[PDB]
Formats: C-alpha cells, sequence, structure tokens
C-alpha cells in the first residue's frame, strides 16, 4: 500500500461544508463519501445533498435528521431511493424538513456499501488507499477536539465511545508521527481548512476505525 493517500490530490473530495446547529454530520459524512465515488465513476466532482439526507433517511432508516444518523442507514436510503440530489438542487438549511426529493435533480446513485471490521486500522488503511475516502465515526467531544489547529491530533482522554460522522480523505505520516487525515463539517475556520489530522495506528484512537463504511457505485 502507499505511504501516504490523499484523495484532494485526485480532485475526489469537494469543498469542506459548514453544519451549523444542526447535527447532521452524519449526512455530510455520507454524501462526501458518495462524492469520490462518483468523481470516480463519472469524472465529475459534485457536492452532493446533505438536506436530501436529513429531510429523507429518516425514521425508517433509524435517523434523527438535525438529531443525529447514521451513514450506513443513510447509504441504504440512496439505494432504496435510487438517488440523491445534488446540493445545488436541494441546498442545506441546518434544519429539518419535509421531504422534497426530486429525481429531476438526482446528481448520483448508490448500490451498495460496505462497513469495515471493527477497529482494523490496516483494513481501514487499505480501503482508503483502494476504493476511496471512508465515512467513519469519531469521539469528538473532548474540548482539544474544538480547538485542534495543527500538527496531529493525540489527546489521552479520547476514547471509542463514538459521536461524530466525518470523512478519512487520506493518511500519511507528520514528523514521526502516522495520521488519518479527516474532513469534518464545521467549515474552513474549522482546524486545518476544515480538515484535521488524527493520530493512526495508535490504538484505535478516538475510535477512528471503530464504524467505517464507504458506498459504491
Ligand atoms: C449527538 N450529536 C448528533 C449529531 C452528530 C453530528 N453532527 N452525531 C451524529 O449524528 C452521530 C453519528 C454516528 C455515526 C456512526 C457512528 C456513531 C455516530 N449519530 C448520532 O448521534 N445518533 C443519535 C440519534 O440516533 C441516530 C444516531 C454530533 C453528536
Amino acid at each position: 500500500l502507499p505511504d501516504s493517500v490523499d484523495w484532494r490530490e485526485k480532485g475526489c473530495v469537494t469543498e469542506v461544508k459548514y453544519q451549523g446547529s444542526c447535527g447532521a454530520c452524519w449526512a455530510f459524512s455520507a454524501v462526501g463519501a458518495l462524492e469520490a465515488q462518483l468523481k470516480l465513476k463519472t469524472g465529475k466532482l459534485v457536492s452532493l445533498s446533505a438536506q436530501n439526507l436529513v429531510d429523507c433517511s429518516t425514521e425508517k432508516y433509524g435517523n434523527k435528521g438535525c438529531n443525529g444518523g447514521f451513514m450506513t442507514t443513510a447509504f441504504q436510503y440512496i439505494i432504496d431511493n435510487k438517488g440523491i440530489d445534488s446540493d445545488a438542487s436541494y441546498p442545506y438549511k441546518a434544519m429539518d424538513q419535509k421531504c422534497q426529493y426530486d429525481s429531476k435533480y438526482r446528481a448520483a446513485t448508490c448500490s451498495k456499501y460496505t462497513e469495515l471490521p471493527y477497529g482494523r486500522e490496516d483494513v481501514l488503511k487499505e480501503a482508503v488507499a483502494n476504493k476511496g475516502p471512508v465515512s467513519v465515526g469519531v469521539d469528538a467531544r473532548h474540548p482539544s477536539f474544538f480547538l485542534y489547529r495543527s500538527g496531529v491530533y493525540y489527546e489521552p482522554s479520547c476514547t471509542q465511545n463514538v459521536n461524530h460522522g466525518v470523512l478519512v480523505v487520506g493518511y500519511g505520516d507528520l514528523n514521526g508521527k502516522e495520521y488519518w487525515l479527516v474532513k469534518n463539517s464545521w467549515g474552513h475556520n474549522f482546524g486545518e481548512e476544515g480538515y484535521i489530522r488524527m493520530a493512526r495506528n495508535k490504538g484505535n484512537h478516538c475510535g477512528i476505525a471503530s464504524f467505517p463504511s464507504y458506498p459504491e457505485i
């Protein structure tokens, strides 16, 4: 496997989004993963509608809109729905709204999704290198997470009790510290222009490899 990977260099990652006061991290994680696959398949980079997931992938998928959701069930909704609209056609409002999906605005489809084995960072590395960005959950509740600015994030108080859905778009090594390149959805003001490098191969730090999954088209 390559020593390092960064899907941004392959034009497979869209601009960092700002979820605001709506707990839609799961939706942004899911669309980010599908966006890479869409780019890989069609050659076109297109932001997908996180709002579409918030408003439509709901109760039936065990999701709660602005109150939380799952990337895997969001993927299944896209499969069941036979599509997901573009962000431009169905903009993000950081609120729970009535489902307004319209296939006339469909920008991607999903045929299946895969959940990686729990806590295996080597398997996660293989997937990020060979398949594309991977949706994951991390423990982002520690004060240090919000204040991250640079370097490689390592928090002794971190746990494998994850609460925040984000996207791994790469991995590598910085000054002797291996890391996972993570795309957050708290806008460009957070961390390194919206990204955070989180410790890799450090005992599944913050649960980053606890619940990984990626869709396919
Ligand atoms: C509790 N609050 C809700 C929104 C948030 C995001 N944004 N997190 C979530 O949506 C997380 C993401 C999930 C990804 C997969 C591994 C486990 C975590 N989910 C989540 O909080 N719920 C609670 C409601 O029932 C559905 C799941 C931040 C924390």
